[PDB]
């Protein structure tokens, strides 16, 4: 169907769409600093279980995902992955955890989680320190680019679908400049995202951190858009 934007979406909930056969988007809202924006992650069904990457941001928005998942699959959460260490990827980590689901994190997103003062998830994910690094998780391989919106941002991709999940080191189209950049390395994201294109050229679907899905092309606007960031 149509994505699910603000709109559709009261500050609170969570909308799921379901983008290939056994995966989804989740989209929940954030009221921040006067401004309502959205914010996705996935769902990939695991067998007869599910994956979660990354909360809803926020520990109520991470029950309401809880419950809407419980709504519209009906089949159990037993793992989550934080792509990155700011609150609105491990924000809610303590919810699902408490909900049973066995939560993961690479070491290099672990400890900026905790020097940040964050929540941290409780399993650390060996193998991706080095930029290039893939490892596989169940039904996605996790792949570690290079220090991007992040140093320790994870991207997703999903074989069986072709679905990438950039997570936040990837910019909707909508996205004219660049955020807060505080923890980015702007000088190596564009090496990084090269790194992704060279790694996944069949993607099929990309799934920005935040906003609109489109094809490939949200890798080339992302670097466009860093780069005159740079440039200012
Ligand atoms: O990228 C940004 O800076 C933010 C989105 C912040 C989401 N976020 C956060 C975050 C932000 C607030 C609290 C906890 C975590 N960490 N990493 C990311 S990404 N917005 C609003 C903004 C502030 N300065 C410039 N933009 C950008 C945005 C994305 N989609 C719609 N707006
Ligand atoms: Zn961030
Ligand atoms: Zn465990
Ligand atoms: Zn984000």
């Amino acid at each position: 169907g149509e994505y699910p934007t603000v709109s559709e979406i009261p500050v609170g909930e969570v909308r799921l769409y379901q983008i290939a056969d056994g995966v989804w988007s989740h989209i929940a809202t954030q009221s921040f600093d006067g401004a309502v924006y959205p914010s996705n992650g996935l769902i990939v069904r695991d067998g007869d279980e599910l994956l979660l990457i990354d909360t809803a941001w926020g520990a109520k928005n991470t029950a309401a995902l809880l419950a809407e998942i419980e709504k519209q699959i009906g089949l159990p959460v037993t793992r989550a992955v934080s792509t990155h260490f700011h609150d609105d990827r491990v924000g809610g980590v303590d919810v699902l955890r408490a909900a049973g689901v066995a939560t993961y994190a690479s070491p290099s997103t672990r400890r900026l989680a905790e020097v940040e003062g964050n929540e941290i998830p409780t399993h650390s994910l060996e193998g991706l320190s080095s930029s290039g690094d893939a490892v596989r998780f169940g039904p996605v391989e996790l792949f570690y680019p290079g220090a991007a919106h992040s140093t320790d941002n994870l991207v997703v991709y999903v074989p069986s679908a072709s679905v990438l999940y950039g997570g936040c080191a990837i910019y909707e189209l909508s996205r004219t400049s660049a955020g807060n950049v505080a923890d980015a390395d702007l000088a190596e994201w564009p090496t990084s995202i090269e790194r992704i294109q060279q790694h996944y050229p069949e993607a099929q679907f990309v799934i920005p951190g935040h906003g609109l899905p489109g094809g490939l092309d949200l890798l080339k606007h992302t670097t466009n858009v860093v780069k005159a960031h740079t440039n200012r």
